[PDB]
């Protein structure tokens, strides 16, 4: 199990522009294309994401190029951020992954303000971590996924994945 094979299973795939738990507009997995509640403003931020017109359809090949993409920018999002870098680099390589998940989902800026969370973990107190994780609007809006995230951190092991 790594990174790319743990939010496959979260995000799932899909090829058609669709609406994300929020209701926004997204396409392949878990790639958010706009807020806006425009599906014409999805199409176009679609085409630009991928450089061709698309009409709302993309294949696997360019799914899996937004994610690998995506990705990459969680990964470099959080070691530019002052108050994630640090904790990333205290954790084991499979929490490492739990936390890059939580970006990929809500974004730098919205796990940087789990202040109490991240000092949680950055201390190692996982049973604690874990309780303070599930009192968000994170856990009480998406409970499995979150639930999946939260018990990687707690057990530093792929369990809830497999
Ligand atoms: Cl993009
Ligand atoms: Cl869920």
């Amino acid at each position: 199990m790594n990174i790319f094979e743990m939010l496959r299973i979260d995000e799932g795939l899909r090829l058609k522009i669709y609406k994300d738990t929020e209701g926004y507009y997204t396409i392949g997995i878990g790639h958010l294309l706009t807020k806006s509640p425009s599906l014409n403003a999805a199409k176009s931020e679609l085409d630009k994401a991928i450089g061709r017109n698309t009409n709302g359809v993309i294949t696997k090949d360019e799914a899996e190029k937004l994610f690998n993409q995506d990705v990459d920018a969680a990964v470099r999002g959080i070691l530019r951020n002052a108050k994630l870098k640090p904790v990333y680099d205290s954790l084991d390589a499979v929490r490492r992954a739990a936390l890059i998940n939580m970006v990929f989902q809500m974004g730098e800026t919205g796990v940087a303000g789990f202040t109490n969370s991240l000092r949680m973990l950055q201390q190692k107190r996982w049973d604690e971590a874990a309780v303070n994780l599930a009192k968000s609007r994170w856990y009480n809006q998406t409970p499995n996924r979150a639930k999946r995230t939260i018990t990687t951190f707690r057990t530093g092991t792929w369990d809830a994945y497999k």
